[PDB]
């Protein structure tokens, strides 16, 4: 009952109208049991949480994703392979995350896909505008991109932008800690995603690793003493496992794969 009245609070007129419901009914229990049964204080929690796990990589208002679709329509419409990657490369920048690994974007893939095989399924879990990459990625031409995170207008956006470019593909709204991740899929990233699942439910970084059907995964974690930190925890919770890992660094970015 106070959770649909949270909820209700949390159809944000602003930041988060469009964010997985199962999202935001698991941080609302949490943050009414955490509030003490008050709905006001409660809203503020889970509103706060959703700002860490989300809302603090995207604008204040929803982005404008009608000029960033019309804009990739022309270059498109246009068959002119440079303008599509810029209009790729600025719709990315809206994104913080992907924002950051634009400046070594061409470097990233193409190392990344050398110690991968060729896959016949990509699935990118809490992806945000990473898909836009891709056609950086080299990708086969029969390769099926899956993509998830957690706002429906964002998946909405990467969905309408895979298909201008051409790519099979599935997206979903799914959240890693709830939804399954028992389809199969050759690859699986995990880019920059590790650090925010820890701050929402404390060892799930590895129960996520642990269970998604892939005998590939690639784990990054962002460096900009942060490479310091994540480094000696995932490398150490490695080893316990005995997984077997190979590290590169590229950017700011830190990353394993895991095979
Ligand atoms: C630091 S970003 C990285 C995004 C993208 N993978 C990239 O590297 O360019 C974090 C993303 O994780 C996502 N996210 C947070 N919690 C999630 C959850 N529980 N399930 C799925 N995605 C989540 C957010 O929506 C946010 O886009």
């Amino acid at each position: 009952d106070r959770i649909d009245e949270i909820e209700r609070a949390i159809t944000k007129s602003r930041r988060y109208q469009t964010v997985a419901p199962a999202t935001v009914r698991r941080l609302a229990r949490a943050a009414l049991v955490a509030a003490r049964g008050d709905v006001p204080d409660a809203v503020k929690r889970t509103k706060r949480g959703l700002h860490e796990i989300y809302g603090a990589f995207l604008p204040p208002s929803p982005p404008n994703y009608a000029a960033l679709l019309r804009h990739l329509d022309s270059a498109v419409d246009a068959g002119d392979d440079e303008a599509v990657r810029a209009a790729l490369l600025r719709a990315m920048s809206v994104h913080i995350s992907t924002r950051e690994r634009l400046p070594h974007l061409d470097e990233f893939y193409r190392e990344l896909f050398r110690h991968l095989p060729r896959p016949n399924t990509l699935r990118d879990l809490a992806c945000g505008l990473n898909p836009l990459a891709a056609p950086w990625m080299g990708l086969p031409a029969e390769t099926v991109y899956i993509a998830s995170d957690i706002d429906a207008r964002l998946v909405g956006f990467v969905d309408e932008a895979l298909t201008r470019l051409n790519v099979p593909h599935r997206t979903n709204v799914a959240d890693l800690l709830e939804d399954r991740l028992d389809e199969p899929a050759d690859v699986t990233l995990l880019l920059k995603t590790l650090p925010c699942l820890e701050t929402q439910q404390r060892g799930s970084g590895w129960e996520v690793i642990d269970i998604v059907n892939s005998p590939n995964i690639v784990v990054t974690f962002p460096t900009k003493g942060m490479f310091q930190n994540y480094s000696q925890s995932f490398e150490s919770q490695a080893r316990e496992r005995s997984c077997r890992i190979q590290r590169l660094e590229i950017g700011n970015e830190l990353i394993y794969v895991i095979q």
